[PDB]
């Protein structure tokens, strides 16, 4: 019993972190096999960031200008290339701590763990969701760029995020490991609209099932609803519209608890319309949307 | 910017986890140097748990009855001893992944990371506080016993908790690494009062400073208070009384923000008396007490 915002064990990712320095800029890189991946803005000076011509800035750099250090040891750079917003530095040594891995592009509403790093050294690990608007609400300071987001299925690390920047609003933006930004963001110091965010309905419902499993049941009611009626409420409260695909993904939790998905929707509808009335659910005084249905099943079953 | 419930990177601890089996019971052990530490109730059957005579149960066990497996490899047990509520299994091989470590007994109100494990395999990592009543509000299922709590200062892991049991109320109890329970708990399947818990005032104040640093400032007011007046409010709301020692530990945050500790106390007093009025602070709709002043300084400065 108990339910926590749990991150994946970060060891397999810690073994991949390196420091990358180019000129005066230092950030983090991810060393997998014989390639080090890092944000391409490592080649910029603070002055270049207003509108960088990355192609031109990279033309002025050679392999020997990229200083890559894995803890105490220096890596020898034998190639460099830019792919979208990431640089790939080919090194002469395969990382001996390379775990089994994949590069994946996550969908908005999915969750992942972030290993925040500074100077190639891990500082902490936390779990977060990719917002529907493709931002993340992380905890990152200057020097954290190149820190990565990931999920782990048994012995395979699926890397889904590399941190690039903080928007003027304090929210975070980054790329997949092929350097493609999530969302409309560009790697420039410019005003960038993040766009309307919504609450991840399927995750709130999953977390309400997690609450029932762990004994917090006060919000259960005698009501039911339909997808159409619930979506009118979701619209008013800036929640993502619930679809049959979301209902299907909640099947295992509905089967375990015996609470039909639309009955849990009616509990959520009442909570949206009436608030918490000063009560809490799983130690929270708001409706939590950073746990997917898969996260709830994993945490409630003890998957390693 | 941003503030998250951040755990320490768990890699150094993952390398110490092993599975311990005795008879029919399997739980986790912590392998440091040539000793494996685990909860002594690994020697019990479910029937023995109502009132186990651990000394008698252990007398029936020999070194070869403790099956210790580090991933795929089996460890050879050459000695066993019980120290308080832990068993120490001497093995013939020092763990090659033993980090620099210490065993510490944390104080109530302090925080630490938990690497939840099942069958010797890490499942996830989360940050939590040792409650003033010596329980932890963790996320643990059957098989998680032997999972550990720790803090990391540079390259040194300070182990402070080993998980032993879930109380009938769903809260968690465990020991330091010398096997001494935190709180009044005993390792028996009996009704055990946890005792009155309180909110960790110094941590709520630290988190309010974290909020101001990250831009959430709506709760700041034109008021001040005294330790005596604030403690009358703390008493009414079941908060720990604030002392000058707590004020001194908040010095660095008060110096960084320029907000005097008693002025932040007046913000906290108003929040206690008036509630949040449907607003949030650092994404929370309640007053968070699981960040110490040291945690806030560390997260706000990027300590690795
Ligand atoms: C001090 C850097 C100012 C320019 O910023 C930038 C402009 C554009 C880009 Cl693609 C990158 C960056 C660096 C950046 O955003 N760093 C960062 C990340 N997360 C949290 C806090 C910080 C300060
Ligand atoms: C299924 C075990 C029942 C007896 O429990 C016990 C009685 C006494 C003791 Cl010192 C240990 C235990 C085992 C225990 O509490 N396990 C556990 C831990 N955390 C979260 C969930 C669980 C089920």
């Amino acid at each position: 019993s108990g339910f926590r915002k749990m991150a994946f064990p970060s060891g397999k990712v810690e073994g991949c972190m390196v420091q990358v320095t180019c000129g005066t800029t230092t950030l983090n890189g991810l060393w997998l096999d014989d390639v080090v991946y890092c944000p391409r803005h490592v080649i910029c000076t603070s002055e270049d960031m207003l509108n960088p011509n990355y192609e031109d800035l990279l033309i002025r750099k050679s392999n020997h200008n990229f200083l890559v250090q894995a803890g105490n040891v220096q890596l020898r750079v034998i190639g460099h290339s830019m792919q979208n917003c990431v640089l790939k530095l080919k090194v002469d040594t395969a990382n001996p701590k390379t775990p089994k891995y994949k590069f994946v592009r996550i969908q908005p509403g999915q969750t992942f763990s972030v290993l925040a790093c500074y100077n190639g050294s891990p500082s902490g690990v936390y779990q977060c969701a990719m917002r529907p608007n493709f931002t993340i609400k992380g905890s990152f300071l200057n020097g954290s760029c190149g820190s990565v987001g990931f999920n782990i299925d048994y012995d395979c690390v699926s890397f889904c995020y590399m941190h690039h920047m903080e928007l003027p609003t304090g929210v975070h933006a980054g790329t997949d490991l092929e350097g493609n930004f999530y969302g409309p963001f560009v790697d420039r110091q410019t005003a960038q609209a993040a766009g309307t965010d919504t609450t991840i309905t399927v995750n709130v419902l999953a977390w309400l099932y997690a609450a029932v499993i762990n004994g917090d049941r006060w919000f259960l009611n005698r009501f039911t609803t339909t997808l159409n009626d619930f979506n009118l409420v979701a619209m008013k409260y800036n929640y993502e519209p619930l679809t049959q695909d979301h209902v299907d993904i909640l099947g295992p939790l509905s089967a375990q608890t015996g609470i039909a998905v639309l009955d849990m929707c009616a509990s959520l509808k009442e909570l949206l319309q009436n608030g918490m009335n000063g009560r809490t659910i799983l130690g929270s005084a708001l409706l939590e949307d950073e746990f997917t249905p898969f996260d709830v099943v994993r945490q409630c079953s003890g998957v390693t």
